[PDB]
């Protein structure tokens, strides 16, 4: 009755701005689960960015890459939200740097530099999906062409269950070696753009890592974090969210509040 009563109050959450919420929350602790939707498709928009950090990582772990090599774009004409590599255009930056500053501020230059030359593009990220066990998570197009979130158009989509599922294993699972999953982790605590969502519906004395993404059309917008509660195992929250009309804006407190909803019906 803990899960029935969770997804009556999402269900109002969702009719009340006229849109549509994807949910699906973990406690490690227990096993337990709840999701809503959680196996519809989302657009993703920015929040592969989290995945493709942990692509670098991995790529990293196998040697394929070193954290530290210097990623050179002098001449690159950056895509629009890039605010850490503008600041770095005439000198560079590690790739490290380069992938949280893509995770922690959704620097799409950052992101593209990464997916073209280390990832393999959209279809290798999709493949690295794929590499955890991620069937139902694809990416279709580029960091700024990727948030049209087109009502039925699977492009550039994943589900909340993949993506909790998936955040799981990379965050917390054994994808990682312990060295380069802490740094993982790290990056995504030091995550810079989720004040309103996840964060905003947890007790200030919990940790949280996370990554959002706003489509800036149909008003999507999502969700997804690790949760480190004051001496308990680690939850594990994913919330998508799009509304009805291309104009429609998103909303961070839909997606704050049904997070708040989310981690009640799990504990
Ligand atoms: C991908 O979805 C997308 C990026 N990534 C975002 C994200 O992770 O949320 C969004 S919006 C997010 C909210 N603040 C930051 C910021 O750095 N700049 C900014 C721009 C306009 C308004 C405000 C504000 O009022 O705080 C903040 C962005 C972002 C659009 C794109 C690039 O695909």
């Amino acid at each position: 009755n803990k899960s029935d009563a969770a997804a009556k109050q999402i269900k109002k959450l969702e009719e009340d701005f006229d849109g549509r919420i994807g949910v699906f929350a973990i406690d490690t602790g227990s096993g337990n689960t709840f999701g809503y939707r959680s196996d519809e498709r989302f657009p993703l928009c920015s929040s592969f960015k989290g995945f493709l950090a942990a692509a670098v990582l991995e790529r990293v772990q196998q040697k394929k890459l070193d954290i530290n090599q210097k990623v050179k774009y002098e001449s690159r004409d950056l895509e629009y939200h890039s605010p850490i590599t503008t600041k770095y255009k005439g000198s560079g930056m590690t790739l490290g740097d380069m992938a949280s500053a893509a995770l922690q501020y959704s620097d799409n230059g950052a992101t593209n530099i990464i997916m073209e030359r280390f990832l393999g593009g959209p279809e290798g990220m999709t493949k690295f999906m794929r590499s955890i066990g991620d069937n139902e998570f694809r990416l279709d197009r580029w960091a700024l062409e990727l948030n049209t979130a087109i009502p039925g158009d699977k492009r550039d989509t994943s589900t909340p269950k993949a993506v909790a599922n998936s955040l799981n294993k990379l965050a917390l699972g054994n994808v990682l070696n312990a060295k380069v999953k802490a740094i993982y982790q790290n990056w995504l605590k030091g995550n810079t753009t989720g004040d309103a969502r996840i964060r905003a519906s947890v007790p200030a004395d919990w940790v949280v890592g996370d990554k959002t993404g706003s489509c800036g059309a149909y008003g999507t917008a999502n969700d997804y974090a690790v949760i480190w509660p004051k001496n308990r195992a680690p939850l594990i929250v994913s919330i998508y969210t799009t509304r009805k009309s291309k104009d429609d804006k998103h909303s961070d407190k839909t997606i704050a509040e049904a997070s708040r909803i989310a981690i009640q019906a799990i504990d």
